[PDB]
């Protein structure tokens, strides 16, 4: 069984605007793509969920991610004081401006629950909402409060199947599932 790239994958697989945007944050973050090509393919991926998520309800949510540093810090800035919402301590990935709060999406490659446990230690927020998504479909969100219907995350865990299949008929998904963290 032949073994692809990771990096042909990613850029075959991604829209190039997502592939853009990945590239930009790691060299802002200082990684070089072509050694940490998991990483770039994780990147990716959580780009384009967070995009998914926005997209599942036009003009609800600002996005956060994906943004440059201080861009980002600027938008959640100007969201606070518009708002009233409470400064996050680390960058979060979207505004909801329905339920009045910041959201972090987590996408892993392992047990959610415990994922979820560490995201809800490091964020020391009680205001920015948690909703964890893994490549086999599970999921976990903060009080249990999945934030969007059953079809918009359908279509987001199905998006995350398809590239763990595609993934997996390239040779890259046993690495790419132990590469985490
Ligand atoms: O873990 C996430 O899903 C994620 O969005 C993390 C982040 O946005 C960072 C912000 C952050 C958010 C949440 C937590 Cl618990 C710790 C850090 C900022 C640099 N960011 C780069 C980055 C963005 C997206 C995916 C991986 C890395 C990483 C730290
Ligand atoms: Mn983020
Ligand atoms: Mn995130």
């Amino acid at each position: 069984g032949p073994l692809g790239s990771m990096e042909d994958f990613v850029r075959q697989c991604f829209n190039p605007m997502i592939v853009e945007l990945a590239e930009k944050t790691m060299k802002e973050y200082g990684e070089d793509l072509k050694i940490e090509t998991n990483k770039f393919a994780a990147i990716c991926t959580h780009l384009e969920v967070c995009f998914m998520y926005s997209d599942a309800s036009k003009h609800r949510f600002e996005i956060i991610e994906g943004r440059d540093r201080t861009m980002a810090w600027t938008v959640v800035n100007s969201i606070c004081n518009t708002t009233g919402a409470e400064k996050p301590k680390f960058l979060p990935d979207l505004y909801d401006y329905k339920e009045n709060r910041f959201i972090e999406i987590g996408v892993t490659r392992r047990e959610v629950h415990i994922y979820y446990l560490e995201k809800a230690n490091k964020i020391k927020s009680e205001k920015t909402h948690i909703h964890i998504f893994s490549f086999t479909g599970e999921e976990m969100a903060t009080k249990a409060d999945y934030t969007l219907d059953e079809e918009s995350r359908a279509r987001i865990k199905t998006r995350l199947f398809t590239i763990r299949q595609e993934m997996a008929s390239r040779g890259l998904w046993d690495s790419f599932r132990q590469s985490e963290r």
